[PDB]
């Protein structure tokens, strides 16, 4: 066990940031209900959820980017009283030692949630995948592996033997997009009407959760970015966020909003998903 | 493009693990530290937002130092600066810049700044920066960091954080002239943390029970206060035998978990350093 690798994992891979609550996650009502029931409760009380009825050792969250997979991973950790380790699969590419160290550290910090983003690149190098399967199969340890992917088609039958529950985390529905605007705007000075909120919701069809969050952030900076020179005005004097700030924000975010393959995800979800 | 001579993997490591992709942080998410918040809005955030107006020497500083004991909100502040300035946020511990291999630490520092340049405006947050700016590889990575910090189409802000501001070398100190003391939460800030965190839960605390929680958490950090609420939130399910709201007993039990990790800090050292070298409030 190299102390420099241990340091790297403790400093950069282990999460030390704010906790995440269920209410921070908009939509995905089914995923949240299922995770609470089959993952978090058994993680909190393995003395009652014995079995068989214990938590899975591995799950898969899948869907397009920015739908809340990492958020859900962090929430699993927070709500189960666990430590959270987050790493992208490519950062493992020494790789074998990194994987081993990652599980060793997690074992010392139990219960632990290990979140691996783009896990498809790990499960398809051969040597890294082998050591990872060694580690997950071995995992008595209170470790949950949460894999995330935008490419579930690259998660094969052998990988599905390890990631035994798989949940589709889709783009937010209208109700979820509304949820996000209201939640983020409640933290700001904002003067939107209910009609204007509905318009924002209608105009953000196909936006991800991350796009909705960047929309709101851009909208929040609109007032300051709209002041013309004449510096008298101090922060407390600036006007509230208004519909125009959102219309302007749409012009920033919409060009980064990707247009399509929900088919692939829905197909896979019907086949292998909860 | 400006990245064609860096190794693809070093780029992707910085892009994946060092660059933050997490939720935004708002000023209201940070309890207490009124002086630091007001100051930072004025001399950092507004200039970063309106560099058409805040030109030349009215621009933001190239670097600032946050100091105090662990868990007081330094990283939270760094991320809030980025959020509120419309900037990308990169966070790294100083030890993660170092390597056993000759020339590799310097390479990582150079890569970090090159990726930040591509993603500008950018905030680069460096934890335990005293280690980086200490007092041959240590000498060399320090020198390289200062080259990057010294080297203006650039819209990069370095935010260093330390529990040991006395150990930053004098020369390096001149690069971070703005130094803000981020202390342990005072009683009103502890209360605010409890209220904010319990507003997201099912909770039945009386006003008196809250005041009792605040009295009993003297000397707790913001992180301690957060761990306290987290442990209290899990009390109801942990009290079931083979769900009720959070109550005062869950906090009393939570105190027995958190308190063993809370120990007295050298607050005189921070206060004295803030008086002599810092912004003074
Ligand atoms: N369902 C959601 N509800 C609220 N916010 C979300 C949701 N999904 C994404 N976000 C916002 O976007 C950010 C990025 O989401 P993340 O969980 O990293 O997405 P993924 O891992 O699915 O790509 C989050 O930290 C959050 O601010
Ligand atoms: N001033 C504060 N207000 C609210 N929460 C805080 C504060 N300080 C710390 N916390 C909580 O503790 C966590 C860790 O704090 P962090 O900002 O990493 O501290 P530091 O960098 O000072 O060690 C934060 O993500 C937050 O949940």
């Amino acid at each position: 066990l190299e102390p420099k690798m241990i340091e790297l994992i403790m400093n950069e891979i282990m999460d030390h940031g704010p906790p995440v609550n269920w209410e921070d996650i908009a939509g995905v009502e089914f995923a949240k209900a299922t995770i609470k029931e089959i993952v978090v409760w058994p993680m909190l009380r393995p003395d009652i959820f014995t079995g068989l009825r214990g938590p899975p050792k591995g799950i898969l969250l899948f869907g397009p980017p920015g739908t809340g997979k990492t958020l859900i991973g962090k929430c699993i950790a927070s709500q189960s009283g666990a430590t959270f380790f987050s790493i992208s699969a490519s950062s493992l590419t020494e790789g074998e030692k990194m994987v081993r160290a990652l599980f060793a550290v997690a074992r010392c910090q139990q219960p632990a949630v290990i979140f691996i983003d783009e896990i498809d690149s790990l499960l398809s190098s051969r040597r890294i995948k082998t050591e990872f399967l060694v580690q997950l199969d071995g995992a008595e340890d209170r470790i949950l592996v949460v894999g995330a992917t935008n490419r579930p088609q690259e998660i094969d039958e052998a990988a599905r033997r390890r990631l035994v529950k798989r949940l589709y985390i889709p783009l937010p529905e209208a109700s979820a997009r509304k949820q996000i605007v209201i939640n983020l705007m409640s933290k700001e000075q904002c003067c939107l009407s209910e009609e204007e909120i509905e318009q924002i919701v209608q105009q953000s069809d196909a936006f991800s959760g991350a796009d909705m969050t960047q929309l709101c952030r851009e909208a929040s900076l609109g007032p300051i970015r709209s002041l013309q020179t004449a510096a008298t005005i101090t922060p407390d004097q600036v006007r509230p966020i208004a519909y125009i700030d959102f219309e302007n924000a749409f012009r920033t975010v919409r060009p980064s909003v990707s247009p399509k393959d929900l088919e692939l995800y829905e197909n896979w979800n019907k086949t292998f998903g909860c």
